[PDB]
Formats: structure tokens, C-alpha cells, sequence
């Protein structure tokens, strides 16, 4: 019923969780979700729907990159009903003691894309997550015993930089991670009137050249989901 | 003592409180403060150090501006072993539902400003708080039965800005208030590694017209400082 | 292998098309080539290696936007010795001459994305193709029968742009179809000394709702495919 | 009243001298004026207003930085009839031949500020001052056996810049001084329709008094 | 007559030559056109009007600069009929085995130039070439036994850069010749709605500053005109 | 010699009036100067050397443009040893007191150029003329009894500007007269160490005003040559 999903208004849960990967998506559906049902399959951009502890919930991928994101999040909420994204990622770290399969929560996303500037008459938009969905995962993070650090994350357009430079400028300015999302699905809630979060496991150290393979992004970063998905349920009271 | 403060170490607490205006340092000092004493009054920019409730905390001005308190919080934070910054202002308001005198909390700071740009190699650096900081003053705001909106403010170097229309974008993007130093403050406290939080006092209403007097802003927005100092006491444990 | 693409040096032809939906690349594969084997499934980005006409040809999905597209033929250049690469996808037009089903061919392409400005110190680049690969994407077109436009495209960051007024710029200028990839794919052949050419199809036209059937479409589709791949036999010489 | 000045029209004199610390404007105010007055204490920004040689002569302090003092500057202008704006300040100098005591005039200023770029469409405006109070500037310190240099300053809005690039740059395009105000007041001046000029002591590479003094002859050589 | 042209319609062919300087547009008159006259002297800004071949051809000076160029090139659009452009200048190699002599057809051209952003909302303005005219270009200089590279020219505003590293940016991003007036052009023929190419020949290389001799420029410049004017013949058929 | 210049150190006086028009600096040479003889010819950019009242004084055009004009007064400078340059040229104004023929003197000059941007890293560089030659031409023209107007010139690099708006920002901030090099050759100047002014007589207004103009000055285009070349022996003094 929208450009890039196949589904109806229902098909959806009013808050859906959204790796890049609709592998990983799948992954968390058979894995979390019990009574999972494929809602969505166009571009292979696989989303799901089914329970968690009773509670209405959905995971769809979200693609790689700000613009990608940025249409799956504007027609999810739209068109579908939906209130909150979480965004459940990878990031690569720049900072000395921050290690592979740590959990970081972007309560503000630095980037080097132009959409904000676009949005907000070439000033600077500070992308921020909702207050309050931080919150719930700061707490369902700690009822989990799970070690999870707050700050600014940076979506970069270039996986692939041309300028190692801006990784010095990254650390000194305690940037968490970095990854191509987190502040495009800021935007985007701001914009359209919604909720977002972005929780990232560390899968590269950037300085230490340490990484992750691709079959432990797309299944083994299970902490962010348990995460995420607990902490919607704080959000429901 | 550094170019713009005449103390020595010590004279600050480890936090500071800074609203912009020095006078309304000094009525916090006297009003909130034990044993307030003066520690700075380099350019009249009057800062004091007393006690609240047993804990050592200290007040200063800032002045008006990104490019003012950007010097105060630099000198504070590598001279006078400051380690959060509270900053304590007044802002106008262009949400139909902010009202004259309502609480806000700086989650984020967008800006007009220039000087992040400088910072982060002409990216967009998302200004924000400190979570932890955020938090405290969103839990002492419960506690006192205050109530108070999170969410980005947007720190304008023209208080009269020639382009009005830019009230409209932030308008549509959720910004709570309009003021002139957080995004600043946040910036200065990732560049020398320290926490901030901005709180603000709504003094004007863009779209209403409403308005406080001078003499109101400079005495009587004590919610905020209540939220302030309480929500230290919360982030000492 | 690369953290997107499980395979090895030998596995790709050293020409790749990349549509940008993944199901389309199995499509070509099933549809055009002889003996495809699938070589790539990371994050379900399906990738093929089979034969046109006796010719080793890859075909892969490169996902939405220049931030996708940009990962992977960047890893396709570098790291499995891809000499070419032909996106072949869809665009909306704003030409009134321009119609549903027509083809463009992306001699250059504008862009409203930051990477060619972080590529060339904020200068302008012009993204542009390889100029032997568009001549034989011409001469392909008219040995059969097909009419096609060589000119500018527009690579949007954002299909739900809050900038209506841009569309109307771009028709001014010329733009013969707005997608999302062509600049992103232009700058990585520059950056690592590759070459590359975008056709697409207009599938849209903006400021209406125009459009064809699931036939029409396909038909449409396969006249692209064809003279991608008549192009390559061209430029082989 | 404005929000940030509690006086009312006719409490200035059409002329303001305005250093950007409040104290230095109270020390100016009982040094040079007869009959000083306080005429504003908002934000304990001190500003006076008195004569000089029987010459009505206001002076305020306009705080630190571009935004600080394009504030003040345009709500004299705009509602206390604030005809013309003289800066009095300090700045750093970067060239050799530009001396530890020299005055320097700010015909041009240079800045890092976006300000103008907002109020310009994003294209360069050239923050100048106004020709004849630098020209009456230049006069009233010959008169007192000073040679003024007359160029660029730069407006800065980081006092503690994260990387020190520019100091180079100024220097190899010649800038005077570096201060934190000039390109602001201009660009206000230019906006709302008034004149404005900006002086300095070079602080670092009285004197202040010397300042003053030119400042405030420079105004009566402008009254003919 | 316009403003820096004093002619009438009529007195300039559809197709005009180019070159930086007027008395290298004397010198193509005398040595190339049949029956030449010259149509403009404003400015010193010589003007002429012959045929070659039986087709009437103009060639007239641009002088130096994009704001120079643009200004004869839009009268000529605007006021005399002009449907082609055809600019035929020197440029200088920043490229390894860009050679002295070699020819340099501008399919695109970089700059670093505002003048494309201010008419394309700043956003990137690809400024290309009409590619019948490269097309025509290549295959005249094959006739000739050339082989005429193709690719980027950069137009720069500055002769005399302070920015020497920019070169290293030019030279890793492929540019094939450093002029002072494609972008410009490709800029006006878009706006005003014509067609324009920039053929270079290569007389510096900028690094090893290298420097064609006189009897080699004048052998490599009537190449040059001769690939320009074999080129309008081809695109007449 | 330099690459624009066909002549020797000696051969130009150290002070150099320059219209955009070399025909110009013909009728220059012959109505004021005594002994005038031509010392460059090179691009027909015709430059004279002669005396006024026994002054050596030389005049030569700059062309049209920043780009243009920056060439020539850069070689001037660095490689004949000129210490002073006059532009002498015609403008535009926007404001309808604005007279024509009235003198401007443009003791700044606001651009849409990229060129000071580029000399200095990004920022806002005050493109100015020196004092003391402001003021031998505000002396010479006021002896002659006529009162020039001395404020801000605008140096556009697009002589047909797609932005009409910006006329109006530039009458609401006070711009006396539009032309087309000022602000590149004070760029110049401060680049390498010599003085530079650029005196205008207003030759039309720009754009339609409910007004109406003010009138129309008795001054002539032989008066603005004679307060520049008075101007500088004032300036000898
Ligand atoms: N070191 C790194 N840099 C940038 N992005 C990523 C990611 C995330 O994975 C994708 C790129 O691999 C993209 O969606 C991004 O957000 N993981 N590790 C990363
Ligand atoms: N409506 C408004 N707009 C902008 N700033 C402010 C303020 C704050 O007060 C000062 C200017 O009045 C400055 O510190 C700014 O942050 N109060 N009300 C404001
Ligand atoms: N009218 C339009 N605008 C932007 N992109 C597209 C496309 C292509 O389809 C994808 C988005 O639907 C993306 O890859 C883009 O290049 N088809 N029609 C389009
Ligand atoms: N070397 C220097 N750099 C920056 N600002 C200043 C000043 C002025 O002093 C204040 C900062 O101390 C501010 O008003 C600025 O304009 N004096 N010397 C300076």
C-alpha cells in the first residue's frame, strides 16, 4: 500500500524495531517474536510481525544509509500507524575502551549528510532520540545486567572515507560509534511527527582494526534486542 | 586565575550553575546559596560559591551569547576543575502549547551559530546534554511537582534575526525554546570533555506576544533553579 | 571476502549491473543469463555471475541511495577487480517531453548529497560516467530500436523531499530523471579509478500518480537489461 | 524600555562609546564625562550618559561577542534614536610592524561569524564602517600626535579556537587586530540604518585613555 | 546588439568558436574560414564570421574567466540565435600520464566557482557537455588520427591559487585539464537552453611545469581547430 | 614578461588606473596622458605608460570578471613592481537616491564570489580598498566639487544573475553600486601586500522602483578619471 511496502494499515505494531539487514530482521522475528508472520518482502526488505511477552511487535530492515532509511521510517509512520522506531544496529567504535559487542544508545546522532540542513534552512538540527524511549533502555539495560553507555553516535554517508582525518575529530569529541542512520530517522520523527531511538552493537573497532563477521552482525547481537524490546514494554508502563 | 575569571582553584565547586545574567547569579546566591561568597567579578560577570543542603555548589553569569559563554565554560572546565555545567536562561517560545514561565530541558541544542561547524570539520555536530544530567533533572522536576518538557532548543546568535520565517521551521520541528548559548555550552563541554545541561524559564512567547519584564527574568524563575540544585543532589547519589 | 559480500576474488565478472532492488538482480539473472550461479547474499543484497552471449557477466542489487550503492561498488572495485558498472534502475521525471517507459541514460548526474563536497574541499564535481561506456549504451539502444535521452540525472537523499520547489529547478536545468544513486556511484569510480554509467527507466512521473501495468513495466525493464548488456558486448569491442 | 536596556528615549545622547566590559564603561563615564549618569543596569550591563566639552556623549558596555552586542546596538538604534555606535576595545595583533600600545582603526572586519551570511544570502558582505567617523578618528588622533592605522580587524566568535588555523591566514592578508565585535556591529549598523566604528588598543601582539580621547574628539569633529 | 556584442542577428553562424583570446579568434578567421568578417570588436573582443567547408561558422573571444565567458556566451544564446558553443582553449594537466599536447574533450567540468550553486538552490549542479557534440568531437579527432581523451576539465577562478593542495584533490579524482571557463558555459547553455562543448589542448603540466614550445602549441592548436570544426560538419548530418 | 603581460619591469608606472575595457584604457591614454606609449598588447588587453602633470601614471584593462581581473593586477604586483591600483570602471545602482553619474567609492566590496573564501579557510574576509587612497579620492573629487559616496560596491561574478532578490538584500544593506571586480582585485591586494581602490561612476539603475530616481548628476566620465588620476598626486605628498 506504500511505494516500498507491501501491507496494509494493522499489519504493523505501532512500534517497530529496525536493523539494517532484513536478515537480521528475520533472525529476530523466528528468534524473540512467538507467532511471527512475513508482512512485508518488497526489495527484500523483510519485515515482520508477532508477539513479544503478549505485546504487539514488529522488526523490518531498514537498508543501509540515511536516504534508505529515511523512506521505510517516513511511510511506517505515515501510512502505518507507527509511533516509535528503534533502530537495532552495528556501529564501528573510535574510542580507546569502547570493544566489539559493546551496547551504545545514540540519544543524539552528529552526521555528515546534507538531509538536515535541507530540512532546516542550512543551520544545524540537532538529531535527537526521544527522551523518554532513552530512558527505557538505560532501564530495561540495567534490569538485564546489561552494560549499555548514552552519548552521540555519527551517521555517516561514507562507510568508505576519503577523509581518516574526521575519525581523530569523531573521538575527540566522544563520539560512540558510527554507523549511516541514526540521525536520518531522527529527522525523519521530527519532520513527521514520531518517536525514535538508535541502539548500536559495537561490530569494528576502527583504530584496532578488530571487526566482527558478517553471520555475527546478522545473529548474534541479541543484548540490543533484549534491550529493545524490554524497553518498550517500560514505555507501556 | 584565567583571562576572564579572577579565582584560584577551588573557589569553584565541581559544579556550576550559570544563568546569563550576573545579577540573577547573585540572587541565586543569596536566595539559594549558605554562606555565598563572591569568587568572581572580572568585567562585572559576578560568580559566587555557598553551600545548598550541605552540598558546595557555585553560580555565575555567562553573559549573552554562543561566543560570551563559551569563554566562561572553556576557562571553568580546564582552570578550575569544574565537571557540570547547569546552565540556567530564559527563552522564547513558538509552541502553541509552551506557555509563559513553563520549564524546558535541553536535551539537544540546534544553532544558527557557525562554531560547531568550525569544530567538526563543517559536519553537523548534534549538540546535546548530558543523559545522566538529563535525567536528574527530570526525576527533581517530579519531585518538586514541576512540570517540564525534553527536547531540543534552538541557540540563536541574532535575538532579532532577520528571517522570521526560520520561527515556522523550528516551529514544526518540536523546538521548545529559543535562546542563545546551549548549543555553545554543549559544544565546549565534548570539546574539553566535560557533562552540561541547559534549563530554561519560558520569558517570552514569539507568537503570543507575551512577555516577562527584565525585572521578572532576573529574580523570579526560581522553578528551574529548584529543579537545578536538586537534581545535583540526585546526580551525587 | 568484504564485511557486505561473501566472495571471492574470481567470483564477480570484471562487469557488474546493479539494479537497485536485489529480487530484480535475481530476475536478470533467470531471465538473461546462462548458468547464473548466486555469489553474494549478505544482508539478502543477492548478487549472480553467469554468461550473456558467451560474455562473463555479475549482476547485484545496490539498495536505495547513494550511501548503499556507494558500499558496494566501492568493494566490488577494489577488492573483486570490477572494471565496470552499469546501474540499472528506475527515476521519476519532470520533463514534459519526458514519459512513462522512456530511457535515460546519466551522461552526469546532480545531486542534493554532501559526498562529492567531501570528496573535492566543498568544490563542485561533476559526477559524470565513463563517456565510452554511454556511447555504447547509445549505439546498443539503436541496434534495437529503442529511443533514449543521454543528459543529467538528479540522485536524490530524499525521496520524501520537504523541497518541492527543487523539482521545478531541476526541470529548468534539463534533469532528465531523479533517482538516488547515479553522483554516489560516479564519485567511487572516480575516487578508485573505475567506470561506471547509470541507465534508467521513467516509472513516474512527478506532479501526478501516472503510471503502467505490471507488463508494460517489465517489458520496459527488459529493454534496459538488454542494452546494458549489449552495451558491454559493444565495449569489448 | 527593551528587554534589555530599562531606560527611556532621550536618557542617551545620540552618540555611544561602547567598550565591551561595564566596568571599563563606568571607569570612561567617571573619568571623561561631567555630570555622568547611570541610565541602564539590565544584566548589570552599566551605561551612562553625560558631557563631554558641554556634548551630550552616552556610554554602555556591549559584553563579550557578536551576538552580545548586536543586541545592545540595535535597541539603541532602533528605540533610543542611537545615531552612531563607537566601539572601544582591546584587540590582539598578529602583524610585526603593528605595535603593543598602537590604536587601530577598524575601517573593514573580517569575522567567523554567520550573522552576515544570514543577513546576505550566504554571499560575502564586506562589514565596514561608516567612512567619515573613521575619518574623524584618524583626524581627532593626528590632533593628538597619534598615528592611527586605518585596516581590518577580525571579528572572532571562539576566543579559544579549537585549532589556531587562522592566526596565519590573517596575518598573511594583512588583518590589524583580532577582536569579537566589529563585523557584528557593522552588520547591524548596515541593517537598521545607522553608523557605526570600531577602535582598538592593541592588547597583545594609557593609551586607553588615549583611546578615549580620540573616540571622543572624533564625535565633536563629526558635529561640524 | 547587446550590451558587449555589437552585431545583429544574422551576423554570428548557429555554432561559434571560442577561444580565451580574441586574437586567437583573428587567427582561426584568417587560417580556417573562408571570406571571413568580423561581426564584433566591443571590448576589443574580436568576432568573425566565415565558412569552412561551405558551413558558416563564427569564432569569436570569451576572454578570461567564468564570469567573462558567461556573459558573451548568454548574449549569443539569447540574442543571435546561437545554438552551439563550441569553447577551444588551453589547459594544464595535474595527471601522471596526462601528456603536453595531449587533447582534452570536457565531457563534465568541476569548478570551484559559486556560480552553479547559485543557480541550483546550492545544491550540485553536474555541469556537462551536450553529448552529441562530445560524441562528434571524439569521432572528428579519430578521423584525424587523434585520440582524444575524455573525461573532467576543472574550471577555476582562480590563475594564481593560494591552494596548492587542491591539485593533489584534482589529480585523485581524475580531472584531465585545469582551465578558467567549461563550468561556466555548461551553466549558461543549461540555463538559457543550448548546447556547448570545451575542447582543450594540454600546454603546462602543472607539476612538473612543463611547458609546450611555440612551434608544438601552434601544431597541437590547429588540431584542435580542425577536431572542432570536422565536428560541426558530423553534427550537421 | 608574465603569462598575460609582454613587457618588462620598468615598463609600467607604480601606480595603474584600470577600466574593464582596453579600449578604454586607450581613450585614457590619449585624452590624459602625456608620451603615452603601449607596453602590452598580449590578448589585446591594451596597456599604456605615459605622465599626468609629470607624474608617471600607467592604465590598462583588467577584463571582465574577478577571474580576470585577479590575473592581471596579481602579475602587476608581484613582477612589475606596482604599489598602487585604481579600477576606474562604470556600476550599477540599487538605491534609488543613487544618482546616475554619480561617483562611488568603494571603500568595501561585497561579493558573490567563491575567491575569498577560498583565501580564507571558509570565513567572511572584509574585501576592502586602503584608506589613504579613499581619501585622496574623496579630496580629489571634492576640490573638483563633487561629493562621492563612499561606502560598500558589489562585485557579482553573473552579470545576467538568475537571483533579482538580491537586489533588494542589497539595497537594504546599503550597497552603493553593482560591478563586477572590486572585491577580487581587494582580495588581491591584501594577498600580495600592495593598495587597491575602485572608483565607479554610476551608469544605470538597476531594477524598477515606485520611487523614482533622485535625478541625474552634471558630473562626466572624464571627471572620474580626473579624481583618480588627482587622487594620486594627493597621495604623493
Ligand atoms: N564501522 C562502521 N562504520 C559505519 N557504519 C557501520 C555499521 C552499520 O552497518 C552498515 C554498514 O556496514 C550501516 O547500516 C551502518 O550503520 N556497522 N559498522 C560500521
Ligand atoms: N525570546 C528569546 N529569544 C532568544 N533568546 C532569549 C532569551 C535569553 O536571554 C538572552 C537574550 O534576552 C540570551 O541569553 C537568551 O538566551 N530569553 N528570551 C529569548
Ligand atoms: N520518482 C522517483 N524519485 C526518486 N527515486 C526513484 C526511483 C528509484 O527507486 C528507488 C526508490 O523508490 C531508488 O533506488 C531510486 O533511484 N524510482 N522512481 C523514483
Ligand atoms: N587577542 C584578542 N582576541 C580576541 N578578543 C580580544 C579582545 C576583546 O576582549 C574580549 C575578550 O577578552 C572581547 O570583547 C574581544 O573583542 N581583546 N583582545 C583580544
Amino acid at each position: 500500500a506504500t511505494p516500498h511496502i507491501n501491507a496494509e494499515m494493522g499489519d504493523f505494531a505501532d512500534v517497530v524495531l529496525m536493523p539494517g539487514d532484513p536478515l537480521r530482521a528475520k533472525y529476530i522475528a523466528e528468534t524473540f517474536l512467538e507467532d511471527a508472520r512475513e508482512v512485508n518482502n518488497v526489495r527484500g526488505m523483510l519485515g515482520f510481525t508477532g508477539t513479544y511477552k503478549g505485546r504487539k511487535i514488529s522488526v523490518m530492515g531498514h537498508g543501509m544509509g540515511i536516504p534508505s532509511c529515511s523512506i521505510y521510517t517516513k511511510e511506517l509512520i505515515t501510512d502505518f500507524g507507527v509511533k516509535k522506531i528503534i533502530r537495532v544496529g552495528s556501529c564501528g567504535a573510535v574510542l580507546p575502551h569502547v570493544k566489539l559487542r559493546d551496547v551504545v544508545i545514540g540519544m543524539g546522532a552528529c552526521t555528515d549528510s546534507k538531509v538536515n540542513r535541507i530540512r532546516f534552512k542550512d543551520h544545524d538540527f540537532a538529531a535527537i532520540a526521544d527522551f523518554d524511549m532513552v530512558r527505557n533502555a538505560v532501564d530495561a539495560a540495567k534490569a538485564l545486567g546489561i552494560d549499555a553507555r548514552v552519548g552521540n553516535l555519527f551517521s555517516a554517508d561514507l562507510f568508505y572515507s576519503p577523509d581518516g582525518e574526521m575519525f581523530d575529530v569523531m573521538e575527540k569529541y566522544g563520539i560512540l560509534g558510527v554507523e549511516m542512520e541514526a540521525a536520518g530517522i531522527y529527522g525523519v520523527a521530527a519532520e513527521f511527527g514520531a518517536k525514535a531511538l538508535t541502539i548500536c552493537t559495537v561490530s569494528a573497532h576502527i583504530r584496532t582494526h578488530e571487526q566482527t563477521t558478517a553471520a555475527e552482525a546478522q545473529t548474534t547481537f541479541n543484548d540490543m534486542i533484549k534491550i529493545a524490546l524490554e524497553s518498550v514494554l517500560l514505555g507501556d508502563k
